[PDB]
């Protein structure tokens, strides 16, 4: 639906699939507000959420409420901006206080977005909402299109700088600001250095690497992971894309049980569009690529469901079964990212993870781990057996007191990283998880 | 409309046109009419127009220097090894063998979904019925009476379903990779609970088709036991799968399509194990040096508008180069067993034979080694996992160290 959905006399779920140009998060809510409706606009980033309030004030004479976990600006207004996470943290839909709920950037396959969107899909009507718009410029199945404000040019094997099978010639990047996307930290570094060898000032940016990129529009080539979030990104004469990315994948390896790991795969449509798009911000730019292909958008990994369950327990006080209610509505609602149906399995494993250690859980949460619940739970079983974590990496920090937890074999329940210690596969909970896999996972 | 007319220079066009074009009838006859001798290639198939197959094209060695002006690679969305290798070979040799136009024809382009079907009364499934079909349920008033086809992803899934049905009064016949005619040919009311092993061309004349919307595919795991593992995976079906599953119903009659899940995937990428198959097939079938395979595969990968895959070209070419001194006799045998990776099977058999050791398991994949009198040597030197390993293994054979190294170097 290219136009902003019309609020119906009775509850309904509409899909607004308009380009990033339409003010889906700004012009749209303002429009509904002007009709007298109370709208809630949800986005994945705090950057975004906080940003929409500013714009609105000036650009739309609307001073909205901006709810973020770190800042909750409240000014009794029909338009409320919040991140899916703060939404989920605030109890969900939790009052008959919105006529319209815009789930913006609804194509996001991060745990907090899927859980946040399924929560709306399951509570809006009952909460007194007549419209829930699933907005996105990249619906599932989308392949990147274009806007000739960007000239796309295939890299070739001819060139002084070796690049993912191809080669970047010096004449394209030396002289000007350019952004080169690499799938990993190493590549970012190894590329920057070699770029410097040839007399260019490359800046390798990635996770935990404080923003060291130069704002001044001088000459520079920034080689980085996607960790360079958008928003400020823009003044680059071009971008050179490796056309790949690292993704979290679950592996039902059957070591004791499953493994959360990564795989580097061809990028999908939103990744390319997002990478490509960091040039051509007013002045026409160029996009140079290693591969002419990608994968369409709208498919996420089972590990993300595992994440939704890990979030429900750790941050949202949701019994695995309440989480399955929310995620099931997401999987029952058409026109959204797709993933293999593993709700019974995940719900099944998390329900058996009873009596987690409260302190360990606080620690793993504050520490910003990917799976605070699965981490603190493995720590919990280890401590109760007086056994050591599977490795002494940062992850298992909360068990720091390796002294009593000396007795070797760790009762491994699953693998969230590299396992260094000798393990044992006979813990009741390990065995419980294997039954859940036999019970809900075929082969 | 029409296909891209023959240009002044050689180019690669995209007849991303469906059945409404006649890519296997009218698109060729058009070019033939203009005086052009066309070669049309499909997974399955004088006058200036030859209709063939990709596999037959590889068997013949590819493009003949001066034979066709037009080459249409039909069903260019096909990601089975032979199709990938065949399209890459055309893309690599086309021009130099005198071709002016290469049209990549596909009824379902990238990012394309379920087709507009004006006859199949398609309906969503509701959770109503005591025939729970994949988390939901089926109403036996839909299956009792008339001929039908339910698609499950597994053999054992087909088995159990046909079973719950028979205990409810329905004539259910399970069908998967095995015996046909299990479905009666002219007796109605039958219900076939099939795996995709029942090919589309078969057509059991069905009233409806209920789809589980899932699929099983071959995938490789870089498991690092010794090296890698050829295995499978279940994933949401895609726009191509739905089309072929739902296109099976009626065929002459209107028909109906029932489905569990609302989603799928508009086509997509193909696994790295298919890359392995191409190197395996090149070695085993086409007398192709790994580097020749790499050239043809790179041609495919450099062309826009084709399914994508991970760039493992160097890795695979690297592992097959180290697959030295294979037993010509085991390979002749694995090739005729209709094995999946005849080269890799025949190679693992050679290192066992050489070592006088038994295969990983005694599954019929290893029938070339039935002289297990001396090949009883307890530990089998595991080069990789192609199936279930039931025998004690050793991981010190040089080829194992070689593949591991290739992994380290080529895979991050
Ligand atoms: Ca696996
Ligand atoms: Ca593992």
């Amino acid at each position: 639906n290219s136009s902003p959905p019309a609020v119906p006399q009775s509850f309904q779920v509409a899909h607004l699939h308009a380009p990033t140009g339409s003010g889906k998060s700004t012009k749209v809510p303002a429009a509904y507000a002007a009709q007298g409706y109370k709208v809630l606009v949800l986005n994945p980033s705090v950057a975004a959420t906080l940003g929409f309030g500013a714009y609105m004030s000036k650009a739309h004479g609307v001073d909205p409420n901006i709810r973020t976990g770190v800042r909750t600006i409240t000014t009794g207004s029909p338009i409320t901006y919040s991140t899916y996470g703060k939404f989920l943290a605030d109890g969900g839909c939790s009052g008959g206080a919105y006529d319209i709920i815009i789930c913006d950037e609804c194509h996001s396959t991060d745990a907090t977005s899927i859980l946040g969107i399924g929560t709306v899909l399951d509570q809006a009507e009952t909460a007194g909402a007549r419209l829930v718009v699933l907005a996105t410029a990249t619906p599932p199945g989308s392949v990147t299109v274009s806007h000739p404000n960007i000239e796309e040019v295939a890299l070739s094997t001819t060139g002084e700088i070796p690049f993912y099978g191809k080669a970047i010639p010096l004449e394209v990047i030396k002289g000007g600001r350019h952004l080169i996307f690499c799938h990993s930290k190493k590549k970012c570094d190894e590329l920057a250095a070699k770029l410097v060898a040839l007399g260019i000032n490359a800046v390798a940016y990635y996770r935990g690497l404080d923003v060291s990129v130069i704002p001044t529009n001088g000459d520079v080539v920034v080689v980085s992971t996607d960790a360079l979030m958008t928003g400020f990104t823009g003044d680059f004469d071009s971008v050179i894309d490796c056309n790949t990315c690292v993704t979290q994948t679950v592996d039902f390896s059957l070591d004791p049980t499953f493994t959360i790991e990564t795989t580097t795969l061809p990028q999908d449509a939103v990744s390319r569009t997002q990478r490509r798009g960091r040039t051509g911000r007013g002045k026409p730019g160029i996009y140079r690529f290693v591969a002419p292909g990608e994968r369409p958008s709208g498919m996420f990994d089972s590990s993300v469901l595992c994440e939704c369950y890990d979030a429900g327990c750790a941050w949202y006080e949701l019994m695995p079964a309440e989480t399955t209610v929310r995620l099931r509505a997401y999987m029952n609602t058409p026109g959204l990212p797709v993933c293999q149906d593993h709700l019974e399995f995940w719900e099944g494993v998390f329900t058996g993870l009873t009596h987690i250690d409260a302190h360990f859980l606080s620690q793993t949460k504050q520490s910003g781990e990917n799976f605070p619940y699965l981490v603190a739970y493995q720590a919990t079983v280890c401590a109760r057996a007086q056994a050591p974590p599977p490795s002494w990496d940062q992850m298992w920090k909360c068990l720091i007191r390796l002294k009593p937890t000396l007795h070797g074999p760790t009762p491994l329940l699953y693998r969230l990283g590299a396992v260094q210690n000798e393990v044992t596969l006979t813990h009741p909970i390990t065995k419980y998880i294997m039954t859940c896999m036999s019970a809900d996972l075929e082969v």
